[PDB]
């Protein structure tokens, strides 16, 4: 939730706007990309328990894979707060570290 | 709602199962703390970074593959958990736990 927090936390410009757009749809195909292997590895869990509920080489294979993907996840979600970062003016990006600092600081706790 | 409490709310246990089941569910309440502290000293280590040097620095990236770890650690530790529960059911009341948790599983393949 840290994208959630940092999503129109600061002001926008017109040409900063257009620009954080068309990053959020990158981003947008990334998370969504990961979210499809989260889903695949779920089912396949399903699948897997409703067989045999114990912990099978589809169960451990399965579970990588939930794991791989539940950790993309939390690098995307900050490479997008840089990438993000990088698509404002050279004067308006302290604004969004400073809320960006404090989100983790919030976080760290 | 998560899996964990999915589960711990949907299907109840017994007076026997409750008290079963207390040191295994104090076991891993406590594994989740220790999985949340590294989280926390994770965003710290970010929070820090960034403050020195608002860019993706050795320690930006060290501090992310921590987080990487940690979110993937609770994954595991809480499949572990269900199964470790599952153990300490009566045999009739598993179907029921495990209907709750294909179900909240199928979930999140849609
Ligand atoms: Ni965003
Ligand atoms: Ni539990």
């Amino acid at each position: 939730d840290l994208h959630e927090i940092l999503h129109e936390a600061v002001p926008l410009d017109a040409n900063e706007r257009e620009i954080l757009e068309l990053k959020e749809d990158a981003f947008a195909q990334r998370r969504r990309e990961i979210e499809t292997r989260l889903r695949a590895a779920n089912g396949k869990l399903a699948d897997a328990i409703a067989k045999n509920p114990a912990w099978s080489p589809e169960v451990e294979a399965a579970t990588q894979e939930v794991e791989r993907a539940a950790g993309d996840l939390q690098r995307a979600t900050l490479v997008h707060v840089f990438e993000a970062r990088a698509g404002l003016k050279p004067e308006h990006r302290p604004a969004y570290d400073r809320v960006l600092i404090d989100a983790l600081r919030r976080g760290s706790q």
